[PDB]
């Protein structure tokens, strides 16, 4: 959602 497959 905001960091590397998120």
């Amino acid at each position: 959602r905001r960091w590397w497959r998120f």
